[PDB]
This record gives C-alpha cells, structure tokens and sequence, in this order.
DNA sequence: TTTTTT
C-alpha cells in the first residue's frame, strides 16, 4: 500500500521507461541510462527520494523496500516507448547540446530527446569557448594534417564532412577510407575524435568487413548499436596473396538502418545504426565483386603530411607518397590522452556541422579514388546500351563492323575483343576484361559511343 | 484461500491462456502478449484489480502476494487453445481489423480472434481513408518505383499480390525475390512495408538460407514466430569464387508450415510460418540442387527504375537494366522513417488485399524469370 | 516426419515417430542404412518409408 | 547453459 503509492509517484514524474527492445531507461543525474547488469530502478528509486514527501523518503532507505517499490514498477510498466528519434541532438552526460543552434539544455529540456546513449563526460561551456588558447594549438595541428592549400581543397572539406557527421545520430549511407602512407596522422585523429566523443566513439574488429555478421554470438558487430562512429584499422594488404578480400556483401549490409547481429547470452539480433564508418589504411582496398551498388558507398580521404623524425628527413622529402614533410612532435600523443583538445576539436565539429550538413546529413561517395573502379567508371563513359535511339541510325551503321542479330544490335565476340584491346591493353585489365565478356555474354549489344 | 479465489476470478475472464507451444498469453490494453522474459501475468494481475470487488483489490498491491495469485493461475492452466487461426485479421495495438471489409473492431470484440502477436503501434483512423495529401504524395512514390505502363502490368500486379500477401497471416507456397539494380527502390519498398505493419515485419541474417538450421539456439529463427513479412536482404554475388550456393532443402523447410529452431535459455523449438518471405536482391538467384519442387516456391519482381542524381543522369539513360530515370529526394529517408506514410501504404495495401486475395490467398511462382530454370 | 537429403546422405525428430519420410533421393550411405535398423542409436520406432523418381544406386 | 568446440 505505502510502498505501492511511492511506486506511483516515481511513474507520475516518467523518470523510468520501458522500451521496444525490453531495456529499462532511468533518468538519474541528468541522462538517461541503461544496464542490463546494475540495479538501475533501485538506483533511481534512491536517488529520487528526496522529491518526495517526508513520510515516504524515509521508507527507501531499506534496500528490502527499494526492491518492492522497484517489483512494483515493473508491474505497471506495460506499454513501450521510440528512444534516440532526434538526430541533430548531441547527448551528454548532463545533458543535450543542439546541433542546428548553440543551445544546450539540462533538465527537462534534454528530458524530452531520449537520447539513451552519451558521450560519458559533463559539457564544459567555458571550454566551449572560440577563443581557447588551446583551440589555437587545435588549428595548428589540423592545419598540419589536411592543409589548407587549393590542391587539398576538396579533400580538406570531405575531411570535415566526414568528421561531422559522427555527430549525427542518422544512418549514413556511406563508409570512409581513411589512406595514406605510415606517419601521416590517421591515428591522430582517430584519437582526436575518440577525446570529443567519447563513449560515442566505437573501436571494432576486422571480421565485420570479412566475414558473415551472423553466425551466432558476434559482439563485434553488436557493439555498434546506436553508436555514431565506428572504427577499423590497418587492412592487411588484401591486393596480396594469403588475404581475404573486403567482402562487398558486408559494405551493403553496414550502410541499412539495421544491421543483423547478436551479442552473447541474448536473443536482441537488431541493432540501429547511426554510426560513421571509418577505416584507417596504408594500401587501397580491394572488394572480392565490384558492383554498381557497390561504388555508391565507398568514399575515400588522403593523408599526405610526414611527421618525422630530424634524422630520416631528407628520405620523406623524396617520396612521391608526401607532399609535406614536417618535424614529429613526440609529446603530442600524450596530450592527446588526457583530453586537452576535447572541447575546441568538438567546438570545430559543432562549427562544420552547421557549415556542411544543415539542413541535410548526407555523405556522397568518390569512385574516383579507389583504383578497383576504373574499370567500371570508364566502361560507363566507353559504351550506349541497346537500342531505341540507333535504329534509324543504322544505316550509317552498316560499315564500321556492326552487324545485326537479333533484331536489336549485336557485336561479335571477336570485333569486341579487337575494340576493346584499341582503348586499354589487357597487360593490367586482361581478367576484368574476360570478366566483361563472361557476365555479359553469342553477342554484345552495346554500342560505341563515337559511332553514334 | 482468498489468494486462490482471486485467482479464480481471474481465469474466469479468459484473460490468461496456454497454447501449445508454452506460451502464457495474456489481455491487457486490447492485445494478446507473450513473453517469456518478462512478469507478463503479474502486469494484467495489476492491471486487471480494478475488475474485482473491493476486497479482493487491496490484497493485489502487495508484489509478494501476486507472485502467489500468478503461481496458482499457471497451477491451473491445464488446457492449451489454438492461437492465431483468423488468417484475414490485422491485429493493432489497441483493436482488430478485419481485411474483408472495413470495419475495425477494439476491445471484447477483438478479443475473440487471438491474435497473439500485433503491429506494435495503435490504429489512427484519422489517415486510413484515402484523401489527404499523404495518399498523393506516396501514389507518386509507388508510381515511380513500378509504373503503370503495359509492359509493367504483369510485374505490377504481382508487386500488389506479394506486398498485399503480408497484411495476410498464413503459410504463404512461394519465396519472392525483389531483383534489380541500385538505385532501384527495394529498400525503400521495405521501409515502406516496415512502417505499415510494424513488429508485424522482421529482418534476418543470410543464415536461414544457407546454413543447416539445426544446431543450438537459432535467434534468427525463432524471431520469425508468426510475424507476417520477413525481408532478407543483400544476397551476396554466389556466383563467384569462395561461396555458399544458397540451400534447396532450406526453400522447402521455409515454406513448411513449421519451422524449426529455439532462442536463448529457452525450449520452444516450434514456429509457426506466417511470413511472406522477401529478398532482396541485385543477383538473381542460384542454387546447388534444381529439382521440380523448387520451381513452384519462387517469384521474381524486377525494378527498372532509377534514381539518380543531377550530376550521374546522362550515363544512367544510357543502361540497360533501366527503363526510366528519375531525381533522387534527398529528404524521402526521413519522412519514411518518421513514419509519414504509415496508414497511407496501409491503405493501399488494404485495398490490394480486398482486390486481389479475397476470399483465397495463395502465390503463384514465375520460374520463367530465372536463367537457371530455363533448362 | 518428413525429412530431405539429412539422414540419408533430426535425432530429436525420430523418437517414438511411428513413420519417417524421405523424399527425391538426389550415394544413399549404406553405413546410415545400417545405423536406423538397430533400435537405439532414442529408440526407433518408424517405418522409415522412401520414395524415389530414378532407380537408386547404392555405395 | 550458452558458448565454445567439433
Ligand atoms: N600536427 C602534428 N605535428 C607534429 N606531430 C604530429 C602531428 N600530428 C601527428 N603527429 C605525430 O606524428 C606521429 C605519427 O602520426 P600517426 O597518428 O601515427 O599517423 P599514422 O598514419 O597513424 N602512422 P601509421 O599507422 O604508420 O599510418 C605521431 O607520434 C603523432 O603524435
Ligand atoms: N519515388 C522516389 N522518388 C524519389 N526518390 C526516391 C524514390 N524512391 C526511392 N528514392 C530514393 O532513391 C534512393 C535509392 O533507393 P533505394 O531504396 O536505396 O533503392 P535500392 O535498390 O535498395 N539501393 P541498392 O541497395 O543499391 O539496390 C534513396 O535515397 C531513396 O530515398
Ligand atoms: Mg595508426
Ligand atoms: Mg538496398
């Protein structure tokens, strides 16, 4: 009776929630939390004590009577709730930033946005400055990374964009290659964003890209759920013998909404997800099946700055893989452990959010950067289809080795083999010529387009 | 002796029952609810104390006392009724439609047909009429995705009878693949679907296609129990080097009307098949045995549509696999995701069950679309 | 029961069954032949009945 | 008991 009316008291204020996939979300210290191995309830229940009247704060101090007031909330707890539906919010640990604006809300304001997830660290605002004598040493670095010179102009601006975007808790829609050559400072910004997001920030495995994600327990993928940026690092070469290839299969499943996978001990096999997929490489990838679908979700960005030591300098300063040479700051790695550039890289991020993905998020691929892909892009600008606009061509037609078959056009195999060894030798695509031929095998209707 | 009479009131409502498979389903807020991680018979417990006299009501507030009332209640379940026998019913949050006619029924009348499972969300009618602007706005999605021309009719109407057969809940004879190319409107069609029948709509993993199904707990099976739609998407390209060939044996368990397979800490190894089963597709599919059951399990629908950007229109005009090019919305995703078109799609997709599976339901296979049945 | 191409080229789904069936023979494994006369392998208790399109050839 | 292991 007693204990059931402080039960209803705790629902009347909605600081605990059930949600569709059976986790109690509590509202303790200004986020809201989930544990699938701690007394979360019984840990609100205690702190929320002191809301309540004096005759019923008395009566929680017993962990006996918290587990029957907790027993007693499950009970009415009947109906769910969609938590993390606002993707331009940032959760804290004491609150929600706004990404459109400056904003940030603590209280009943953030209440509103169930973000269940959060960075894990209280907002700063007087670190959230400008100004920030340590957001001076930030743009020295960043500088340093991705110069700000008219060759690296688009490559500077899809660096930000990608960077923005794990802010965002949306599905993107594509993954990003992270590749340059050693010392370049691809681990320093990994590191960089890991010290602006914090617990938002995911490290994972390699299987993810090269095997199935469901052949059982999989925590390397289940980890991602509602996670906003996921990290790989250092593909071995996969263009070398005793490699499995990327797996293309994988590239389309991690770019849906949900991804199939399920952790140990559960039968959870959805995850949402919301996370930028960045990989960190020295060698460009190589995908076991090149596809359309596929070259819609690939993006590529270029390292191209050495930090080296005074010694090996002169051998950096002639490689044709760098285009600036620069001395390694050796205590620059330790900075970066403790956090000192954690709210100047976010104030950076808050800035080229509002500068590039307002008021869509949306991440565009870049065919043109992986090498596996020329092949098909210049296949699309080499051929014209079928027919419908060359049939009253085709008096024109009759010269130049075109023949007809079928009714609608044809090639032989034999005058497509001779064309196509006029435009690029088989020395380097001989196998994904032969590939071609296999998958779109007899006759050829495809026609050039200077005959047209 | 009074916690066992409250007990007894509560059986007398037909609130609580048993099915076969072990199942404790109970009535509470118009839905039938099962389970079996959750104190799912002390929340109607809770829920039902308003019912009983005056009495009996303060006994129930007590959570160690309703541990009892539940132990006697499952005590005397003995009996075991049939679940899920009304094939053209949709069951609501808060009610049951029935895909016959119109009418929407909430409350003791919904209560007959046990509908054990529900599309997780409550019924508006408020946008299932047909007006508005969202049914103008979605006819122009679905009219771009699969156009009305001639040569499409066939591949029209059979895209109506599969996204019409998942508003159905029976074994449905055929496994229908969606094949087409990127940017062709699948997925899309799937967030559709996903929006209009809710928990009613789940999503599995390659393996219950090519793996054996029999070994330990299979989640990715026991998640299909009764759901009405499953999608399984991105079929690797198989013919290839280093693949698994999909499963023959597989296609004639999935359209079996039970399907084998156990969740976590937990003994029930039966599902019943309610599914229609989509895949989707860039590859159409090939298999390791090709005999003549499989050639009345397969349906293939084919998008020819393609959604482009400004700066890639030229050279998709120039596609075979591409009868029309249209203009990427940036902002489409969102407003499928807020759920913008939920009760417009399910009004279509009403409509197309009232004209196409009433009153027989049953799939018809097209093996003339596969190069492998040819033979 | 029915069963296709597993325990001919299910141990839970054989016991006390009073008929097993198999289906479309696709060798038919002599040795598995041997395994399902013997009364324990469960105990069987099913006239293991198998139809064929094509005359069998065994190993 | 599931996972781990086969
Ligand atoms: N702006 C900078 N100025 C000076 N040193 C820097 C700067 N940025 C990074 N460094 C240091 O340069 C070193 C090499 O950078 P690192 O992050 O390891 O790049 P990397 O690409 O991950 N190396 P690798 O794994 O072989 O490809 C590290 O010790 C960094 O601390
Ligand atoms: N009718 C439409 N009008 C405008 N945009 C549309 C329409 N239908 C789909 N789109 C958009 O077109 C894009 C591609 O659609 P999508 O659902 O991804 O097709 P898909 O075939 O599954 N992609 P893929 O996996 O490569 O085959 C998405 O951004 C959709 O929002
Ligand atoms: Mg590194
Ligand atoms: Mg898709």
């Amino acid at each position: 009776n007693k204990l059931f009316n402080i039960a209803q008291r705790i629902l009347d204020t909605n600081s605990v929630l059930l949600t569709e996939r059976g986790d109690h979300i509590v509202w303790i210290n200004n986020s809201w939390k989930f544990n699938s191995e701690e007394p979360l309830i019984t840990k609100l229940i205690l702190s929320i004590r002191h809301q309540l009247p004096k005759e019923y704060s008395s009566e929680l101090l017993c962990p006996r009577k918290r587990k029957t007031v907790e027993a007693n909330i499950r009970d009415m707890l009947v109906d769910s709730v969609e938590t993390d539906t606002y993707p331009d919010k940032l959760p804290f640990k004491n609150g929600v930033l706004d990404l459109v604006d400056g904003m940030f809300y603590s209280g009943d304001d953030a209440k509103k946005y169930t973000c269940t997830v959060s960075t894990g660290f209280k907002f700063d605002d007087t670190k959230f400055v400008e100004d920030s004598p340590e957001m001076e040493e930030l743009m020295n670095i960043i500088n340093d990374i991705q110069p700000l010179t008219d060759e690296n102009k688009k490559n500077r601006e899809l660096y930000e964009k990608t960077l923005s975007s794990c802010l965002c808790g949306a599905t993107k829609g594509c993954l990003t290659f992270f590749f340059g050559e050693t010392a370049t400072g691809k681990s320093t910004t990994k590191r960089l964003l890991k010290s602006a997001i914090g617990d938002l920030f995911v490290e994972t495995g390699q299987t993810i890209l090269t095997d199935v994600l469901d052949k059982g327990p999989n925590p390397f993928i289940a980890n991602m759920h509602l996670k906003r940026s996921v990290f790989c690092s250092e593909l071995p070469d996969f263009a070398c013998s005793g490699s499995k290839k990327i797996r293309s299969d994988n590239i389309k499943k991690l770019t849906e909404p949900c991804v199939i996978g399920r952790p140990c001990f559960s039968n959870k096999i959805n995850n949402r997800n919301h996370a930028t997929i960045i990989i960190d490489t020295n060698y460009k990838p190589v995908f076991d099946r090149i596809d359309n679908a596929l070259m819609r979700r690939i993006a590529v960005v270029r390292f191209r700055t050495h930090f080296s030591q005074p010694s090996g300098r002169e051998a950096a300063e002639n490689n044709d893989a760098y285009d600036k040479v620069k001395l390694l700051d050796e205590g620059l790695d330790g900075k970066i452990q403790n956090n000192r550039y954690r709210f100047a890289f976010l104030y950076l991020l808050v800035k080229w959010y509002k500068k590039y993905h307002i008021p869509i998020m949306k991440l565009y691929p870049t065919p043109e950067e992986i090498p596996d892909f020329a092949f098909y892009l210049k296949i699309g600008t080499l051929l014209v289809s079928s027919s419908v606009k060359h049939i009253p061509l085709m008096t024109d037609l009759s010269k130049k080795g075109y023949i007809l078959y079928d009714n609608v056009v044809t090639l032989p195999l034999t005058t497509f083999q001779q064309k196509i060894s006029k435009y690029f030798n088989s020395r380097l695509f001989g196998h994904d010529i032969e590939s071609f031929i296999n998958r779109h095998k007899e006759y050829l209707q495809y026609i050039f387009i200077e005959d047209i």
